[PDB]
């Protein structure tokens, strides 16, 4: 069978932990007064939940709240676990609520507001600094929730609220974390197509925080060459296809040796031959601007096959392409 993997860092955090504070399926859900809010406005539908921009009727303060559509009670008390366990750490959404939706039977997540710019219009308009400072601070949240035990497992645009006017970001969207605990073997089927990392695709079910680090290099990569998806499969097979022809067969082949992974035999034809190629080959005249040898060198240590050779949070947040920004915020 597959060869065994542990977290290069926060290895053991939980196993120090109170039960409680892992154990989520122990979780006693702590409701609020359902009447204390007042939808205002659809913000949007998911798979998993429909969002309004909402009132509180008592503090006159704007929140917004999340309907939870139908899901199993231990993961609706997974996320209300690790949204009150991460509460207050640096860029964590901050939820203020729970409450029972008296039409749906279903809890409602009430949230802070944060007066987001779509990203489909913001991401345009981000600088090559832009892109740095909200980098760095999607790495404050993700070094923290690391620290604290927990893989977000859907890093992605959608997910990554920004308040351009303030310079303010939050990483929502926790429906799909789960807390780390050294030889579990994880559910594969999680994220977003686009940004799953191979340890996914190649279905190594022992994988650690170390995703979330793949899912950010697919985020950078998306933002530094104005490409949206970067990794554009059909399916999940074609995924890997897709990055393979990127970052080349013979560096899957070894990781696929080095853990012992049994690959899907659907995968052989479809894979062939591919050299790993040069990051120059995706610049071009509307891009240059926003790219880098210190950017290309950052995404390259990112976006590694080896969930264990990929950049951590706390060693990305030291990479020469934050130098300004350090700077700038010890002002
Ligand atoms: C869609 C569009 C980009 C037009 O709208 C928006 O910009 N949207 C909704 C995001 O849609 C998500 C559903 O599809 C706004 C707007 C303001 N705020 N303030 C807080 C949030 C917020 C906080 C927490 C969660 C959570 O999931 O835990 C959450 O989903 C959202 C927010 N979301």
């Amino acid at each position: 069978g597959p060869v065994p993997s542990r977290a290069r860092v926060y290895t053991d955090v939980n196993t120090h932990r109170p039960r409680e504070y892992w154990d989520y399926e122990s979780h006693v859900v702590e409701w609020g007064n359902q009447d204390d809010y007042q939808l205002v406005r659809k913000l949007g539908r998911g798979k998993y939940s429909e969002v309004f921009e909402a009132i509180n009727i008592t503090n006159n303060e704007k929140v917004v709240v999340k309907i939870l559509k139908p899901v199993k009670k231990k993961k609706i008390k997974r996320e209300i676990k690790i949204l009150e366990n991460l509460r207050g750490g640096p860029n964590i959404i901050t939820l203020a609520d729970i409450v029972k939706d008296p039409v749906s039977r279903t809890p409602a997540l009430v949230f802070e507001h944060v007066n987001n710019t779509d990203f489909k219009q913001l991401y345009q308009t981000l600088t090559d600094y832009d892109i740095r400072f909200y980098m760095y601070e999607i790495l404050k949240a993700l070094d923290y929730c690391h620290s604290m035990g927990i893989m977000h497992r859907d890093v992605k645009p959608h997910n990554v609220m920004i308040d351009h006017e303030h310079r303010k970001l939050r990483l929502i969207d926790w429906g799909l974390a789960e807390f780390y605990h050294p030889g579990q073997e994880y559910n594969v089927r999680v994220a977003s197509r686009y940004f799953k990392g191979p340890e996914l695709l190649v279905d190594y079910q022992m994988y650690d925080y170390s995703l979330d680090m793949w899912s950010l290099g697919c985020m950078l990569a998306s933002m530094i060459f104005r490409k949206e998806p970067f990794f554009h499969g059909h399916d999940n097979y074609d995924q890997l296809v897709r990055i393979a022809k990127v970052l080349g067969t013979e560096d899957l082949y070894d990781y696929i040796d080095k853990y012992n992974i049994e690959l899907d035999p659907r995968f052989n034809d479809i894979l062939g031959r591919h050299s790993r190629k040069r990051w120059e080959r995706f610049v071009h005249s509307e891009n240059q601007h926003l790219v880098s040898p210190e950017a290309l060198d950052f995404l390259d240590k990112l976006l590694r096959y080896d969930h264990q050779s990929r950049l951590t949070a706390r060693e990305a947040m030291e990479h020469p392409y934050f130098y300004t920004v350090v700077k700038d915020q010890a002002r």
